[PDB]
């Protein structure tokens, strides 16, 4: 029973780490999931950035907005974590530019960047809503929405729910095959996860995921991971309340990919 033995693996992982571990899988390939508080809220931290460009991806399907419009802003706009927004602030970035620098390379004023033109938080809020996910809220902007304060609703998504969102996204309906693409593209070309999740997967196993982390020992991973060879598998793993170190944070996320990867490899052999 490849899932009862996952499941059994996040809790030994969650109770040696001090942890709250949230963990959802879905493989596309078997059908198969697994998971652990998948109904419990976690911070989103930056993993927002994630649906803040799959909502400006649906806006482009539509013609609503454009990849390709430009957007002017301000020295006073800059917050921390802004690598690729900060030296092009003179000029201004387009939306294609800003989407790319949110999700590959997790800047922040991109983030809000993005949620300005979505309506603020509530219009990402409302985007969740939209995709069928009654529980993702954003109430903050970028840095705030870090806290991470235990027992806060604010700023949270469940693992189910978020891996329902990527589903929808990446593998469903709610995005038109060309921005189904983009999307994928800027998530496979990430490297802030290098030591999460990516890092327990097999040799020739892909994944392109957005990560966060934040207050209270918040440290996230989402995404999909396409395998040597099976259909693409859904994964968002959000842990916090951790009184180690980043890099020791980030090792149990990569553990928690080891675990994923395994059950998938024993799902597709049959064990
Ligand atoms: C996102 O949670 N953040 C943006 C940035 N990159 O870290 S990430 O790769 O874990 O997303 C710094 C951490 C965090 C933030 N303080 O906004």
């Amino acid at each position: 029973n490849a899932a009862a033995q996952a499941q059994r693996q996040l809790a030994l992982l969650e109770q040696r780490h001090g942890v709250r571990l949230g963990v959802q899988v879905h493989d596309r390939d078997s059908d198969r999931a697994f998971s652990h508080r998948a109904d419990e809220r976690f911070p989103m931290c930056s993993t927002f950035k994630l649906l803040a460009a799959g909502a400006v991806l649906a806006r482009a399907d539509r013609g609503d907005d454009s990849l390709r419009r430009l957007i002017r802003y301000g020295a006073a706009d800059i917050v921390a974590y802004s690598p690729v927004t900060g030296p092009r602030q003179a000029e201004g970035m387009t939306l294609e530019q800003l989407c790319e620098a949110a999700v590959t390379r997790s800047d922040n004023t991109a983030g809000n960047l993005l949620l300005s033109t979505l309506g603020g938080p509530p219009g990402l809020t409302a985007y969740a809503r939209g995709l069928g996910d009654r529980m993702t809220r954003l109430d903050r902007i970028e840095t705030a929405l870090n806290e991470a304060r235990p027992g806060d609703p604010r700023d949270t998504t469940t693992p189910a729910a978020m891996a329902g969102n990527l589903q929808r996204l990446l593998l469903g309906d709610a995005l038109q095959s060309a921005s189904r693409q983009r999307l994928a593209d800027w998530l496979l070309a990430s490297q802030t996860g290098d030591t999460r999740l990516r890092a327990g997967l097999p040799a020739g196993w892909r994944i392109g995921d957005k990560t966060g982390a934040g207050g209270h020992g918040t440290n996230n991973d989402i995404g999909v991971i396409w395998p040597r060879d099976g259909a693409p598998v859904l994964i968002s793993a959000y842990l916090t309340q951790s009184s180690a170190s980043r890099e020791a944070q980030n090792a149990v996320l990569a553990e928690v990919g080891r675990i994923a990867a395994h059950a998938v490899a024993a799902w597709r052999l049959g064990s």
